[PDB]
RNA sequence: AGGAGUGGAGCCUGCGGCUUAAUUUGACUCAACACGGGAAACCUCACCCGGCCCGGACACGGACAGGAUUGACAGAUUGAU
């Protein structure tokens, strides 16, 4: 509880990437919940597609998938890896995707406390 | 001084010429010519006719997860699943 929410994504994508379960992309992310055994989806607000949100959260939802919402979609290609640092630590080269999905957790507890608070609480 | 010969004959293998889509090529007195350990069906293979592939490291710019190449049944196309 000593961490907001809309950075608990960050150490979680982090802890998760040394396992690879970042799925990158949109349609082999949703894919990957046809498999039944992803466990979270992230929705970027700044979207493009009216047919694409609705078909998502049609998906995570009857199968008991909750949401992060995070606004921006060129932002979460930051923490799942897809942009390319420069020389001292800067993005220069910005690829944004609009669906992250995780499959397989981090072995950690500061981000598995307060994922779980945010679980729990929409019930 | 001799012996066996070779050069004549048939065939086997080299080398020139001619031929060819290509008849890959080096070596030309002893000191090139059953030599390249070279007896090539394919491979060897260089040569000829046709086709596939990158097995183009790495550095930089673009495309870039409303994606970059990739792989693939059938049908036609093909020498050819």
């Amino acid at each position: 509880g000593v961490m907001d929410v809309n950075t608990a994504l960050q150490e979680v994508l982090k802890t998760a990437l040394i396992h690879d379960g970042l799925a990158r992309g949109i349609r082999e992310a949703a894919k990957a919940l046809d498999k039944r055994q992803a466990h979270l989806c992230v929705l970027a607000s700044n979207c493009d597609e009216p047919m694409y949100v609705k078909l998502v959260e049609a998906l995570c939802a009857e199968h008991q998938i909750n949401l992060i919402k995070v606004d921006d979609n060129k932002k979460l290609g930051e923490w799942v890896g897809l942009c390319k640092i420069d020389r001292e630590g800067k993005p220069r080269k910005v690829v944004g995707c609009s669906c992250v999905v995780v499959k397989d957790y981090g072995k950690e507890s500061q981000a598995k406390d307060v994922i779980e608070e945010y679980f729990k609480c929409k019930k």
